[PDB]
């Protein structure tokens, strides 16, 4: 949610060498809170192709905190958008509000 120190989600430095060489791939990364304690909740990622129209696609099996998310198969819009949502492990009841992520231009092809 939104306590003292709020969570943040951004993309990764991709474009030039992106470390290795993939056939068009992106890289994300985010972190909720976790004050050095246990707790194994769960989180999902969201990414839609920002263009004339869009249907928004989702992702699951995501770790509360990712070190270098790796997505691939993005080709349809000129710019892509990405947000983030979270919840507990198996307690479906609120899912909190969709936190705002960011928008940028991924691989060119």
């Amino acid at each position: 949610g939104s306590s003292l120190e709020p969570p943040m989600l951004q993309a990764l430095d991709i474009g030039p060498d992106v470390v290795s060489h993939q056939p068009g791939c992106l890289w994300l990364s985010w972190k909720p809170w976790k004050p050095s304690e246990y707790m194994e909740q769960e989180c999902e990622l969201r990414y839609q192709p920002q263009l004339k129209g869009a249907n928004w696609t989702l992702v699951f099996h995501l770790p509360s905190s990712k070190d270098q998310f790796e997505l691939c198969g993005l080709h349809q819009a000129p710019v892509y958008t990405l947000q983030m949502r979270c919840i507990r492990s198996s307690l479906p009841g609120f899912w909190s509000p969709w936190s705002p992520g960011l928008q940028l231009r991924p691989t060119m092809k």
